[PDB]
C-alpha cells in the first residue's frame, strides 16, 4: 500500500530505517563481503551430535517468556469513521522462530499509523518472538551459514532439540583457537513506537492551496525546521467552537504563520492550534496598558469589516468599510450608513417616547393605500 | 497580515503556555482559562442553549449573544438590545435616542405600517409627497 | 497539585531519599531469623559503625563451597523523583455528554479513545482565546465534540481541552478552498443557522437568524429584511436622510401622535 505522508523529523537516516522496518515486518539480512542486501519478511542444514561434518563447542541457549505476549490486539481512532477501528488480535503460534521437536498485549492510540494496522500488529508480535530464544552457538570453522537459514538440532536431549533460525554469524580468527565461526540465535530487545517520537510544538507557514487527497479538510502548511521549501504536509486544524455543522471557520491565510503540535507524538499527524501574529503582517493595534480597543478584525485589502468593543467608550461597532452601527453603552445607536439603506419588514412598527424626527432634503413620499394621521 | 481576532489578555488571566521546539526561552501562549477566581459569565450546563462572547469591564456587558433555546442573536451594549429572533421580530430597543442617518434611506412594509411618538412628529423637508 | 495536600508526597521523597544515603550488605552465614523491615544494631564494632540500620531485604546464596549464607541487604538504590509517570503527547477526545464537576471547578467530562475506557469519564479544562474575569467567549462545546486534549506539567490526571476539530462525522459548514471568501462564525442547532458572516468578495456582514439579514454591505446599501415585524424603540428617535426619503407600506400608515409637525 501506497502511504500518503510520511516525516523524517530529523532522524539519523538509518534510525529512520529500522523504525520503518520494525512496522513494516520486515528484517535488513545486511551481507558483507558486498553492498548487496536483502530486506524479506519475517517468515535447513541440521548439525547434530552424531554428524562428522559440523564440530560442536558450545550451545547456549536463554528461554525467556517475559518480554514474548501472546495477542499484540492494536488499534487507532479512525478520523473519517470515529469508530476506534476493530481490535485486530495476532495469534501466537504463527511465526515461531524455535520450534521443539517434543498474558495478551493490547494498546490503542490516538492516531492511525497506517492505513490498516494488521501488519503492524503482526510485525510487533513477531518482534517480540525473536527475544524468547536467544543465544549462541559456537562451531568451528565454515562458511556454509548465512543469518536466515534456520537450521535444527537433532543428537541431542529433551531440553534443546528443534529448529531454530539464525541471526548472524562470527568468524573469530586467533592464534589459539583456530577459526570458530560463532552462530547467532535470536534479537536483542525493541523499543515498541510506531515511529520515533517528537514531543515539541514547532511553527510552521501554511502552504497556499491544495487540496485534501484523503478527504479530509487537512490544511497543507510548511515546516522551517525542515529544510523542505518544495514539499507540502497536511495538518489539522483546530478551531475553539468547531461543532457539527456550525463552526468558527475562519481557515487561516496563506501565509499566516501557525504554531504546529504533533497528535500522539507522531510526525504524520500535525495540527494548527494557533496563528501568531509577526512584524511581517503588522496586527491591528499592538497590546497596550490600558486595554480598551477589542473585538475581531477582518480587512482584505482596504476594507475593514468586523466588529470592535472599545470598552473606555463603552461601545459596539460593526464595521463594513464606512457602514457602522456603533450602538454605545448608555448612549445613542446611529446606522451611519454613506449610501442608502432599507428596512423591509411583514408589519414594521417604530416608536419612540416623547420625540420624533423624519428629515430628508428632497422628496419625502408616504406612499400608500389607506393614509391615517 | 492586518486584521486579527486582538483581544490580548488582561493581566490577571491565568494563561495556558506551550514552549516551542523545548525551549524555555520562547514561551507561547496557547488558551486563557477561566477560573473560581474569575468566575465565567455562566457556567456549562446541559442543554447547551446560552453561547456567544461576553465583554463586561465593570458593569457594562457589551457582546453577542446566541440563545439557541429562544433562536436569538442579541447585541449587547448594556441597555441596548437589537435582538433579531429567528422565526420572529427584530429590534432596536434603546433607552436613549437612536439616528438612521444614510444618503438614501427607504423603509417598506407589506400591508401594515405604524409610526408614533407622544409628543412631536416633524416629517420636516423641502418637498413632502402623500 | 498532584494530591489534595502535599505534606505527604513531600514527606515521601524526603524519605525515599534517605534510604540512598547509608547502602551496604551484612554477609552473614546461614539464618532464616531475619526479614526486609527488621531495624537490626551494629553495636560491639567501632567508632566508625556503630548503630541501628533497617534492612531492605535477605539473599539465601545456597553453594558448594561457603556453605549457606544469608547476606543482608541495607538501603534502597535510587529514585525517579516524578510526581506521576509523565505523558508529553498531544491527545485527542471526545465530549462525554454532561455531568457536574464534583470538585467545584468547570471542568468538562471527556473521553479518550487512547484509552479503552468507554463507561468512565474524565474531567478536563477548557482553554478559551479570551477567557477574564467575568466576561469570556463561552462556547462550551457539544457533548459529540472531538476535542484536542494537553496534559498540564505532564501528569494525567489534569487534561486540558485546547481545540475542537471537525471531521467527516460532523461536517463543517465550508471547507477550506481556494479564494478564502467566507467567513464568520455559525451557530445551528437543527435548521437554524444564526450567526454573523463575512463574504470579503462581496464586502459584506451579514448577521443571521435564519431569515433575519442586516447585510451591511461595505461600500454600498444596509438592509434589516425581515419577513416578520421589527420595532424600533427609543427615547428621541430621530433618521435622516440626505436628498431623498422613501416611506412606504401597502395597507395602512399611522402616524399616531399628539402633536404632529410637517
Amino acid at each position: 500500500s501506497k502511504h500518503d505522508q510520511l516525516l523524517q523529523f530529523r532522524l539519523s537516516d538509518w534510525q529512520f530505517i529500522r523504525s520503518r522496518l520494525l512496522s513494516t515486518n520486515c528484517w535488513l539480512l545486511p551481507d558483507a563481503a558486498s553492498d548487496t542486501v536483502v530486506i524479506r519478511p519475517l517468515s535447513s542444514r541440521t548439525l547434530a551430535r552424531d554428524s562428522h561434518d559440523y564440530t560442536l563447542y558450545e550451545i547456549n541457549l536463554n528461554f525467556d517468556n517475559r518480554f514474548t505476549p501472546d495477542s499484540l490486539s492494536l488499534q487507532g481512532w479512525d478520523i473519517a469513521a470515529q469508530r476506534l477501528t476493530a481490535a485486530q488480535k495476532s495469534p501466537a503460534g504463527a511465526f515461531r522462530p524455535w520450534k521443539p521437536a517434543g498474558q495478551d498485549y493490547a494498546l490503542a492510540f490516538s492516531m492511525l499509523p497506517e492505513a490498516t494496522l494488521q501488519t503492524l500488529s503482526n510485525s510487533w508480535l513477531n518482534y517480540q518472538q525473536m527475544t524468547g530464544v536467544q543465544g549462541h552457538i559456537v562451531l568451528a570453522g565454515t562458511r556454509d551459514f548465512a543469518p536466515g537459514e534456520s537450521i535444527t538440532l537433532s543428537g541431542f536431549g529433551a531440553g534443546l532439540d528443534g529448529t531454530a533460525m539464525l541471526s548472524g554469524v562470527n568468524q573469530q580468527f586467533d592464534t589459539q583457537y583456530g577459526w570458530r565461526s560463532e552462530l547467532v540465535i535470536g534479537l536483542p530487545a525493541s523499543m515498541l513506537e510506531p515511529a520515533p517520537p517528537v514531543r515539541s510544538l514547532h511553527i510552521g507557514t501554511v502552504a497556499g492551496f491544495t487540496a485534501d487527497p484523503q478527504h479530509l479538510d487537512r490544511i497543507a502548511i510548511h515546516l522551517p525546521a525542515l529544510n523542505l521549501p518544495d514539499s507540502l504536509i497536511f495538518a489539522r486544524l483546530s478551531k475553539p467552537w468547531a461543532s457539527h455543522a456550525s463552526g468558527f471557520c475562519f481557515y487561516p491565510e496563506p501565509g499566516d504563520e501557525v504554531v504546529v503540535g504533533f497528535i500522539d507524538s507522531d510526525p504524520r499527524y500535525p495540527m494548527i492550534l494557533g496563528a501568531l501574529h509577526n512584524p511581517k503582517n503588522t496586527a491591528p493595534f499592538p497590546p497596550d496598558e490600558k486595554n480598551n480597543r477589542k473585538g475581531l478584525i477582518v480587512s482584505q485589502a482596504d476594507q475593514t469589516q468586523a466588529l470592535m468593543i472599545d470598552t473606555e467608550e463603552k461601545t459596539l461597532r460593526l464595521m463594513a468599510g464606512d457602514n457602522t452601527l456603533t450602538l454605545t453603552g448608555e448612549g445613542n445607536l446611529t446606522m451611519s450608513t454613506p449610501n442608502a439603506l432599507q428596512l423591509q419588514a411583514d408589519t414594521l412598527g417604530l416608536q419612540a417616547d416623547s420625540n420624533l424626527s423624519i428629515a430628508g432634503k428632497q422628496q419625502v413620499e408616504i406612499t400608500s393605500a389607506k393614509i391615517n394621521m
